[PDB]
């Protein structure tokens, strides 16, 4: 189905929270009887009506993408009077990247992690093609599909490009991950995707650390910036950044894979690999490993 009747959602559990959205475990069962399938269910929380229209675009958008490396839209289930839109998606049991790094980094491989940035950098190669800037490309909002199989899952803060141009400046409630943003998304809130790769850059660093959360990008980033009176966070970290500070390379990161890391983190925008070109290097070095 296309359109998931209401009353046939059965809440589970909650699977996570960002921005203004929640995500819900639900079983839908038409029939009562505790046979239908599991889905997961995305719905707002605290939201007005500025944030209704924006997550009305995010459902044209995730059901306007088709790539194995994003996860699958499969309908929309409106409330009693039509007033609590909920999108349906794919349930993918093994959870998010992040949470799967932290549980099972023993059993994990520089080419398994190089593996799921291939598949990363894939999907956003997908996006670019449709002119979609994702604007939260983090382990958070990755899904494990398999062991070696990985998808993006989140689009609560994507948007389309303009026809007329490639870039997009958004200012709008809520908190940014400013620790995944680019100098140009810090400071004057513009987004493209030269602006997901610099994410996506991180996300490197996230996988080779297992996303652990003692040497994190906020973590990291916290202890370069220190804390200075009258000098907010924001203004220390594009500090940082323009001095050429950086996240380290991760033990056992692979040279050449920090080297890319480095490269996506290029001042500005224009100098960053695109992912068209990120792609066949990272194939060359899961086929090195
Ligand atoms: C991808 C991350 C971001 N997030 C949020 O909940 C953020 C918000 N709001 C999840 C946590 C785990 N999630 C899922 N887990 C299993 N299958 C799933 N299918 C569709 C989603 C989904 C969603």
């Amino acid at each position: 189905p296309t359109i998931f009747e209401e009353r046939h959602l059965k809440y589970i559990s909650q699977l996570g929270k960002g921005n203004f959205g929640s995500v819900e475990l639900c079983r839908y069962d038409p029939l009562g009887d505790n046979t239908g399938a599991l889905v997961a269910v995305k719905q707002l929380q605290h939201s007005g009506p500025d944030q209704q229209r924006d997550f009305q675009r995010e459902i044209q958008i995730l059901k306007a993408l088709h790539s194995d490396f994003i996860v699958k839209y499969r309908g929309v289930s409106y409330g009693p009077g039509r007033q609590s839109l909920r999108l349906v998606m794919e349930y993918l049991p093994s959870g998010c990247l992040r949470d799967f790094l932290q549980r099972h980094r023993a059993r994990l491989d520089a080419s398994r992690l190089l593996l799921y940035s291939s598949q990363i950098c894939k999907g956003m190669e997908y996006l670019g093609s449709r002119r979609c800037v994702h604007r939260d490309l983090a382990a958070r909002n990755i899904l494990v599909e398999s062991e070696a199989h990985v998808k993006i899952a989140d689009f609560g803060l994507a948007k389309l490009l303009p026809l007329d141009k490639d870039y997009y400046v958004v200012r709008e409630p809520g908190q940014s991950p400013i620790f995944w943003y680019a100098p140009e998304s810090l400071s004057d809130n513009i987004f493209s995707r030269q602006s997901d790769v610099w994410s996506f850059g991180v996300v490197l660093y996230e996988l080779f650390t297992y996303c652990d959360k003692s040497c994190s990008p906020s973590a990291e980033f916290l202890r370069m910036m220190g804390c200075e009176r009258d000098v907010p966070a924001l203004c220390r970290l594009l500090e940082l950044l323009e001095e050429g500070q950086r996240l380290p390379a991760p033990p056992a990161c692979p040279a050449e894979v920090h080297e890319l890391m480095k490269l996506c983190w290029a001042p500005s925008p224009q100098d960053r690999p695109s992912f068209s070109a990120l792609g066949p290097q990272l194939d060359m070095l899961w086929s090195g490993s």
